[PDB]
């Protein structure tokens, strides 16, 4: 609607090498913040070379996920 408050987003994050996980996430945070998160739910630890592919395409770490093309019920995937 014009002049929504929804803040989240819900994004599947498969990954070859560790736990997929299912979140939602608010679309204020940052492709980093979408990683910490992951991270701390499946409990593997932060790394900044952990990257998120979209589409075939490395998301900026930087990039607000309402920037990105991001929406609800998308999936990446998670490159250790
Ligand atoms: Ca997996």
């Amino acid at each position: 609607h014009h002049h929504h408050h929804h803040k989240l987003i819900t994004l599947l994050l498969r990954s070859s090498k560790s736990e997929d996980l299912r979140l939602s996430i608010p679309v204020d945070f940052t492709v980093k913040d979408l990683i910490k998160r992951y991270c701390t739910e499946v409990k593997i630890s932060f790394h900044e070379r952990i990257r998120l592919e979209f589409e075939g395409e490395w998301l900026d770490p930087n990039d607000q996920v309402q920037s990105t093309e991001l929406e609800d019920e998308d999936q990446v995937s998670v490159v250790l």
